[PDB]
């Protein structure tokens, strides 16, 4: 709804922060020089565009955004339509198919429908440089995304964070285990996957928790067409 608070009130105070600004003043210079920066600026804050504070239910963190063309668009793991399904996702798709019944691979890495459910797909660092993996880290984003978390953790009760990978598990250390449901597991990545992820069943336990508090469960089957 707007159902409690908006990102702008808990973020009125940060976005006008010295560090955050350099962070964007920086990217500003580069793009200027001619360094293709992904993803486009209009898309930078898309997660926050689609999942208001007061509407978070679940939370999945990503570290660095897709440095490859056509892929990135603001939401973690989410690739645009047409954009070939990145290994990571694939493994999620499967694990999904496997645990949730009836799920059958979407065939589009487009995951907007999830955020429209109240799932925040937050990449810890928000921008990066094409081809240059992890190229925009320590530029301050982590710091923005770090505060962002204490926000939900402190001004929101009973949240679901799914922690995949050690990095992100480093992130939610602050999260109160008592106030917010925190499921952990390896990284959907081809490497991580087999050895913890596959089988984690994070997608279902997630909803068991939401149903529990009487909430609306999540339809992990991403829809694509909306308008046309």
């Amino acid at each position: 709804m707007a159902n409690e608070l908006t990102w702008h009130d808990v973020l009125a105070e940060e976005k006008q922060q010295p560090y955050f600004l350099n962070t964007l003043q920086t990217v500003a210079s580069e793009r200027q020089s001619g360094v293709t920066i992904y993803p486009p600026q209009k898309d930078v804050f898309n997660a926050f565009r689609f999942t208001e504070l007061g509407d978070v239910k679940v939370v999945i963190l990503g570290q660095d955004p897709y440095h490859g063309p056509g892929q990135a668009h603001g939401l973690a793991f989410s690739v645009r339509p047409g954009i070939a399904i990145p290994p990571s996702l694939l493994n999620m798709y499967k694990e999904l198919e496997n645990t949730i019944p009836g799920f059958t691979r979407p065939n589009h890495g487009y995951l907007e429908s999830w955020a429209r459910q109240g799932v925040l797909l937050l990449n810890t660092v928000l921008t990066v440089r094409a081809g240059q993996a992890h190229s925009h880290a320590s530029l301050g984003w982590e710091t923005f995304t770090d505060k962002v978390i204490s926000l939900i953790n402190q001004h929101r009760e009973g949240v679901v964070f799914l922690l995949w990978g050690s990095h992100a598990q480093k992130k939610g250390a602050i999260i109160d285990k008592q106030r917010h449901h925190v499921l952990k597991a390896p990284h959907p990545s081809p490497l991580s996957a087999h050895r913890g992820f596959f089988g984690c069943n994070h997608f279902v336990l997630a909803n068991q928790w939401l149903e529990q508090r009487g909430e609306t469960p999540i339809d992990w089957m991403p829809v694509l067409p909306a308008e046309s």
